[PDB]
Order: structure tokens, then C-alpha cells, then sequence
């Protein structure tokens, strides 16, 4: 059974969970250096080099899964891994293609496909020598899914999520005026299926991967129901997934303001209204998480998001954010212990 | 209003004790720099470097005393430093005098005595051209002390473990054949106004500076008695500080062993009485932190400064160190947390 007292939990991420992530996680970062086209290497390199964090953090799942823990985490860091580089591709792109960027996120639904046949997902773009790094990347995915005993009762919902996750990734990195736009128009198609939110915040409940990752988890237990798979998706989206990337949003927003950049925040009528929004959707992200096998610890690991993404140096060296981030939620002050115990080790 | 729940105490160590210590004790080192006498020099700047945890464990009690946060810092540091540079003086002397360890652990009581003229405390050896590093570390203890409204009612306290304190650190630096001889005689002197112990537990209660820096935190309230310092006094001594010496003694044994150093544990007949002794000292050291005011802060602190002891690899790769440690105080999965987190930080 999976810890769900703080020192445990912590105890195995740092003896457990982070030494296996980064087992695979450095192998990748080798394998990264011998990418051949110096674009498509510098943005691979990059994506492991500064969202380290997001592997990390999603290996923390192995826990909940620990006959399988290895091949769990091997799955989760190579998923994440084609995120973060895909996210780069599609944010450096000069061209601003959105076939590009669809034909890139199709391999995310090849890596959640055991058997898919690989293609030239780099068949939009002038840069297509990666010496098979998106490949390995997706048959690694293909070929540890397949051994799970309920991957078949989950692969629908973690396909539903992927494609929405690709959807966000294609819609929000073409050219600044056609945006706005495509997200309205793929939000109208959804918004019928989901509750009452605006097409931005919908924006923000697709771009995260946790559901995948938590579908993938109890893909690994015996006799998981269609049932079961359905609660399992419904406890992270839209609600957790939204906090999740509303917050992402949040730390980034003097960035966003500074590089006239996509930031779902900025369409809130005001601040009242993002804040009023913000408390609601962690209120109904609790509810959701409520109805999950383990709920103390999908609890854990959302308390552990909140904390993480607000000890942010963006929020804890910025009077004004950190003011507003304790108005969205109080987290008994671990934002700021996190901050000054970070600071504390790096100096 | 002194912050006791882990989060808020944990958050105010990083945020406010660590950072001021490091600005202070980084003042030191800098001064250091500037003894003339390459010896003096070498063994300042070598304290300094190896001894850092001392003041910043030392400095947690700034937390007591939030109006007087800066100067307690301040006094205590100066005292640490001075208490590590002079253990370093003692334990590299090629000569062995006690009359010259004698002479160094005065500056101790000069430290406590305000308006008390200074000696040249070098005066029993070869190297004494300082430029006035040790007179600074007084006279900054004596300027401090002064401005407290309650020291002159702990002051007689402080110079009572002052003294234990430099009697321990003379009678253990002589020459091996000299020792014990002088230890059973100083605890023969003293054995009739402490409780029942042996001459080598005594000397580990002599060998912390923990209620030097306890008492001085109380020396900045109005209108201290003398039946609350005894009682400020009788909290720390000679329980808490013999915990802390026998724990210190107990994590070095192998290092001990090997580099044959004095060690006090190997006085006892046997590990069993060894460890009976240990958990009879626990119980004790838990009875009196319990008399004092703030009593959750110091069971909190004292509970950290153990975790962090017990942390060591020195204990927790080390399977025999391991087992005889969690007969001797149940500290549940802290320490081995403490060991993972800190493996990770520096892998
Ligand atoms: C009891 C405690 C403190 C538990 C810690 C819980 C932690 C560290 C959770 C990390 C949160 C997490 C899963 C982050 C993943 C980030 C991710 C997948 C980002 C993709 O955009
Ligand atoms: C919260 C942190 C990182 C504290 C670091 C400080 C450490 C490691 C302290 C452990 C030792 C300690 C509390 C010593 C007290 C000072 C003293 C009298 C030392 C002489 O043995």
C-alpha cells in the first residue's frame, strides 16, 4: 500500500522515486547529445535540461504501483520527455505550421498505441535527423504499456486527453491572430460535454498530463473496470488539470506580459473574477480527487503541485504575486518554506 | 507567539536563522584572513570552514528572542566560533600544555564578563600574534551581553557551564596518560552537586554550549528571577547537554576507533549499559526541556538536532550503528529521511 504520511512519502521520493527518474531521465539526456540536426538536438537538450521538474514530479506515481515501479516511471519520463520536447519544437518554430505541430503530437497517440507504425512526425518541418529519438521515445511508451493487465480499459481515456493535449499544442502556437480563434471554435465543440467554463479555461484543463500518468498507474492493476477507468479520468479533468495549468500560467505571467505571449489568465474580465474562478476550480478539483482509489494520496500529490509551482522565485521575489498567490489559496506557508529551503541549498 | 507547528519553525530557520548566521559567521571568515601568525591563521580559517552547523544549529534560538533576533545571533556565534577555534588550538598543539588550554578557554569567561580587562590569552605558547581575533570575539560577546535587561541573573549560570566547559576541553587536550586522572579528579570535585553519574558522563554534560546560548536567549526578557535562570539552567544541564555529547561520541566511534581519539562511551563496562544509560539520559533531557518556558520549541528543536545527528552515514550505512541507534531514542523514519533528502542534494 502507498504511503500517505508526509515522511514516508518524502523518504521514498528521494531514496525511490527521483534516483529511478533520473536513471532513465540521464540516459535520455545522453541520448539527446547525439541527435544530428543542431536544431532539433539544442531543443531536446533543452526541454531535459530546464523541465527536469516535470519527470520528477510524475515519477512520483511509480508509488501507487510498486511491483511495476520501474517500467511505471520508464513510461512516465519518456511521455513527459516528448511533452516538454514537442512543446519546444512547436514554441521555436519559425514557420508556425499547425500540420507541424498536429504531425509532432501524433506521436504522443502513437506512444499511447502499442503497434501504431512509426512515421516521419518531423514531415511538416525542414528538421527531420533526430537519429531516432522520437521513436525510442514512442516504442518505449508502446512496448511498457502493453504488459500492463487494464492498459486496454484505460488506452481510450488516455487517448481522449492526449488528443485534447495535442489539440491545445496545435490551436495555441500558430501564428498570435488565428489563436484565439481556433481555441474558441474547439472549445464550442466540447463545451456541451463539460461544465460550465470559458474557452480558456478549458485551454488550461487540457494542457496538463496528469491524467494520463494516473490512467497509466492503475493500468497496472488486475481487473480495473471501463467503470473504474471513467471515475480514474474524471478525478483529474477538468478540475485538476485546470488548477494545474492555471497556476503554470500564474508563475508565467511577467513573461508572458514582457514577450506579448499566450497567457489564458489575461482573459478574465478582472483579477476578482480570476481569483473567484481560481478558488472554485481547487474546490471542485478537491471533490474530484475525493472520488479516487488512494484519495490521501492523489491528495499529497496535488497539495505537493500547488506548493511546488507557488515557491516559485517568479512568486516568492515578487511582492505583488506572492500577495495574490495567497488570496487564490493558503498553503500553511510550505510555498515559501520550499522557496527559502531552495534558496538555502542553492547559494 | 514563538512559532512551534514543523512548517512555520521550518520556514523561519531558512528564512530568517540560516541566512543571518551565513551573513555573520561570513564576516568571520573575512576577519580571519587578517591574523598575521600563519598557525593562528591556518587553524581560524580551518575551524571556520569545518564548523559552520555549530552556529547554524546555535542560531535557531534567535526564534526566542524575534526583538533581539540580530544580537543573540550575533553573541552566539561570536561564542561558537571562539569555542571551535580554540578546540582546534587545543587538538594541534605540538606541546600539550594545560596551563596553555587553561589560558585559551579564559577568553570564554571574558566573553561572560563585561567590564572585565583582557589578557593575552596566547600567552603559554609560541604563536600569539592574533591582531586582536580572539580580544574581537570577546569584547563582541561582552557589548552584546551588556544590552540584555536579564543577563546579570543568568550570568552566574553561563560562567558555571563556561567553566565546565573549558575544564573539560584542558583535562581531554593533555597527553594521553593524563586524562583520565585529571577527568575523575575534576568530576570528584563536582560528583556531590550532580546527580548520580560516571566521571566520563559528566564530562560529556560538560561539553556542550547549548545552555550558554539557552540562557543568554532568556537574558532578553524583563525582569528574569533567579529561580527561573536555575530553572533555564536545570533545563539544558546536564541532561539535554549530555545527550548531545553522548550522541556526538556515539556516531564518531568508528572515526574514533581508527584515528584512536578520546571517546567517552568506551568507558562504560559494556554497549548494554552503555545503551541502557543513553535512553535513561533521553528520559531525563525529556523531563527537563519540559520545566522551560516554550517547551514545544525546545522538544522541537531538540528532536531536530538528534533527526540530524542520527542522519549521519555514518549511522545510517552502517547496519550494528544503525540497530543500537533506534534502541537509544525513537525517532520513527526522520533520520532516514533526512539521509535520503541530503544523499540527493549532494550526489
Ligand atoms: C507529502 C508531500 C510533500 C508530497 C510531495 C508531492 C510532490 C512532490 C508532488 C509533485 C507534483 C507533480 C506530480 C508534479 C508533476 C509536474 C508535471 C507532470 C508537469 C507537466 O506539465
Ligand atoms: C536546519 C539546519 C540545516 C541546521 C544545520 C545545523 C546543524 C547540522 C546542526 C547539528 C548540530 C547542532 C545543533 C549543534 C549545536 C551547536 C553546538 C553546541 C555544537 C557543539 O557540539
Amino acid at each position: 500500500k502507498v504511503p500517505t504520511q508526509p515522511i514516508p512519502l518524502m523518504m521514498n521520493i528521494f531514496r525511490d522515486v527521483l534516483p529511478t527518474v533520473h536513471r532513465y531521465y540521464d540516459q535520455w539526456k545522453e541520448r539527446a547529445k547525439s541527435i544530428p540536426d543542431p536544431e532539433l538536438r539544442a531543443q531536446a537538450l533543452d526541454a531535459l535540461e530546464r523541465k527536469e521538474f516535470h519527470c520528477e514530479g510524475g515519477g512520483i506515481y511509480g508509488l501507487l504501483a510498486r511491483d511495476r515501479f520501474d517500467e511505471l516511471i520508464q513510461f512516465i519520463i519518456a511521455y513527459q520527455i516528448m511533452c516538454d520536447y514537442l512543446d519546444n519544437l512547436c514554441d521555436q518554430s519559425d514557420y508556425l505550421d499547425p500540420k507541424d505541430f498536429r504531425s509532432l503530437h501524433n506521436a504522443l497517440l502513437a506512444a499511447l498505441t502499442p503497434g501504431e507504425p512509426l512515421v516521419n512526425y518531423y514531415q511538416y518541418r525542414i528538421e527531420q535527423e533526430d537519429g531516432g529519438y522520437l521513436h525510442e521515445l514512442i516504442e518505449t511508451c508502446q512496448h511498457i504499456l502493453v504488459t500492463f493487465p487494464s492498459f486496454r480499459m484505460v488506452q481510450e481515456n488516455m487517448l481522449e486527453l492526449s488528443q485534447l493535449y495535442g489539440d491545445l499544442q496545435v490551436h495555441k502556437h500558430v501564428v498570435k491572430e488565428e489563436r484565439i480563434p481556433r481555441l474558441e471554435a474547439w472549445f464550442n465543440e466540447h463545451k456541451e460535454k463539460m461544465p460550465e467554463m470559458t474557452w480558456f479555461e478549458f485551454s488550461a484543463c487540457t494542457g496538463s498530463t496528469l491524467g494520463v500518468y494516473t490512467l497509466a498507474t492503475y493500468a497496472t492493476k488486475e481487473g480495473l473496470t471501463s467503470e473504474q477507468a471513467d471515475v480514474i479520468k474524471a478525478g483529474y479533468f477538468p478540475w485538476v488539470q485546470g488548477v494545474h495549468l492555471l497556476l503554470d500560467y500564474f508563475i508565467d505571467q511577467e513573461e508572458d506580459i514582457a514577450d506579448d505571449e499566450l497567457n489564458f489568465l489575461f482573459y478574465y474580465e478582472n483579477e476578482e473574477q480570476m481569483i473567484e474562478r481560481f478558488q472554485y476550480f481547487v474546490q471542485k478539483a478537491e471533490e474530484s480527487l475525493s472520488t479516487l482509489p488512494d484519495p490521501k494520496f492523489h491528495r499529497h500529490i496535488w497539495r505537493g503541485i500547488i506548493a511546488i509551482y507557488l515557491s516559485d522565485e517568479k512568486v516568492q521575489k515578487n511582492k505583488e504575486l506572492k500577495k495574490k498567490s495567497k488570496q487564490m489559496i493558503k498553503m500553511g506557508g510550505l510555498p515559501s518554506l520550499l522557496f527559502y529551503l531552495n534558496s538555502w541549498i542553492y547559494r
